[PDB]
């Protein structure tokens, strides 16, 4: 499951719901699930909008819990720390992958912060 980053091209217009946020919960680990999810104070969203239901369908994540799988290993208590969220929905609830594109918005380019703001939707083509 650990891959690389793979390019945002992809990343943005293969997932179906890529958002800004916010990590402010903690992931629920059903035991008969095969999946978890983390609760995420949901600042913006990028890519969703015609998932955008009401205008907030993104607040948890919903990654698989197996061993083999790439869930989301998350290493951030602050609910003040925004974020980089590339995923698409499972019959509503989100989903994401370390081999998918997840990273602090904080990490990304001023052009590419634009970019995922604005212009890598249509034209995510890294």
């Amino acid at each position: 499951c650990t891959c690389v980053p793979p390019h945002p091209q992809t990343a943005f217009c293969n997932s179906d719901l890529v958002i800004r946020a916010k990590f402010v919960g903690t992931p629920e680990v059903n035991q008969t699930t095969l999946y978890q999810r983390y609760e995420i104070k949901m600042t913006k969203m990028y890519k969703g909008f015609q998932a955008l239901g009401d205008a907030a369908d993104i607040r948890f994540v919903y990654t698989p819990a197996m061993e083999s799988v790439c869930g989301y290993f998350h290493r951030s208590h602050n609910r003040s720390e925004e974020f980089l969220i590339a995923g698409k929905l499972q019959d509503g609830l989100l989903h994401i992958t370390t081999c998918s594109f997840v990273a602090p918005w904080n990490s990304l380019s001023l052009a590419q912060r634009r970019g995922f703001t604005k212009t890598y939707t249509v034209g995510c083509e890294e």
